[PDB]
């Protein structure tokens, strides 16, 4: 079973993953898995604390996050990363403003 605090870290990962925009598509989906290394080894040049969401949820699956904003910190680190990398014109970029976004007013409800 798990803790009152892994349901509470649970809701506000599954409120990033699962929102949709007005055509249904979940801005997450790109960020669940960042490319390799020998994919694309400049992303880890310009990036020097890589994080995606899969290893948000192994960490929070294993009670390891003590708080919400320990998590929070984490999906705000993989955002920043992902428009240090990416231009300000770019899909991605704009997906990981809307989450950020979406991250932020999911703590304040909770
Ligand atoms: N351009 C990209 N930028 N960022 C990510 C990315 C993925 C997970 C977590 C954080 C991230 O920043 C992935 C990207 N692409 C994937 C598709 N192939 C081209 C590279």
């Amino acid at each position: 079973y798990m803790t009152p605090m892994q349901q509470k870290l649970n809701e506000v990962y599954e409120a990033v993953k699962n929102y949709t925009d007005k055509r249904g598509r979940r801005l997450s989906a790109i960020f669940l898995r960042l490319p390799s290394r020998s994919e694309l080894p400049d992303y880890y040049l310009t990036i020097k604390k890589p994080m995606d969401m899969e290893k948000i949820r192994s960490h929070m699956m294993a009670n390891k996050y003590q708080d919400i904003d320990s998590m929070v910190e984490d999906f705000v680190m993989m955002f920043n990363n992902a428009c240090t990398y990416n231009e300000p014109e770019s899909l991605i970029y704009k997906d990981a403003l809307v989450l950020h976004k979406v991250l932020l007013e999911t703590r304040r409800d909770l």
